[PDB]
């Protein structure tokens, strides 16, 4: 059997192209909310958010917000390459490479489950100039190939309220009516505005992962 080395070469070529995707388009335009986000590798370098009530919020231009899903995916790809560039032996190599690839895909596919207090306390909240008002939260994450911006409008519970208060748990996206404690207040999500844009090089990366995983499984099956 010699096809093992051919497969290892094809994997190295593909994954190096995939790695190049993480290291063209940078500016992305994201109905109630209009965003202009600049994405450089794993760094959200600028975020120009306009909410229709237009309230305008922007990052301070010094600072950048890292998207952990992209950084992690990048490191998984880099490690798949390292495993390659460094019978049952072939199968163990294939399992280790496929493990890195499936982790890279999963990190892009599965954004964090956060509580509303976690969103409010995130450094992302404090990225904005001028500061967000107390009745607005901003969340940003990657959903497979999409850059996703969520803006939550909040409403405090009124005095002598008849409403039942049950604190929301964690969620990727919270629904209107979700409630949480913040400081001396109990707040309800009144509105959820979600805008998203496809990131072409992320889609390219995902396709490369799919191809690579298929090539690994093909080789495993021949042994």
């Amino acid at each position: 059997h010699d096809e093992v080395h051919a497969v290892l070469k094809q994997l190295q070529d593909i994954l190096k192209e995939a790695s190049l995707r993480f290291t063209k388009q940078e500016n992305f335009i994201l109905d109630q909310v209009k965003g202009v986000l600049t994405l450089q590798g794993d760094a959200l370098s600028q975020a120009d958010v306009n909410l229709k009530m237009l309230l305008h919020f922007a990052f301070r231009e010094d600072k950048q917000w890292k998207l952990q899903q992209i950084q992690d995916a990048r490191n998984h790809v880099s490690q798949a390459i390292y495993l390659l560039t460094s019978g049952a032996e072939v199968l163990k190599l294939m399992d280790a490479v496929m493990l890195q690839l499936t982790r890279a895909r999963n990190r892009l596919t599965t954004p964090a489950t956060l509580t509303l207090p976690e969103i409010a306390a995130s450094g992302l909240t404090r990225m904005f100039a001028p500061a967000l008002p107390s009745d607005l939260l901003v969340n940003v994450y990657i959903n497979l190939n999409k850059l996703c911006l969520t803006v939550y409008q909040l409403h405090a519970l009124q005095p002598n309220s008849t409403k039942n208060f049950r604190p929301a748990g964690g969620a990727v996206l919270h629904s209107p009516g979700a409630m949480f404690e913040w400081g001396s207040q109990r707040l309800e999500v009144s509105h959820v505005h979600k805008v998203e844009c496809v990131i072409p090089w992320l889609n390219d990366a995902l396709v490369y992962f799919t191809v690579s995983l298929q090539l690994c499984q093909q080789l495993k099956d021949k042994i």
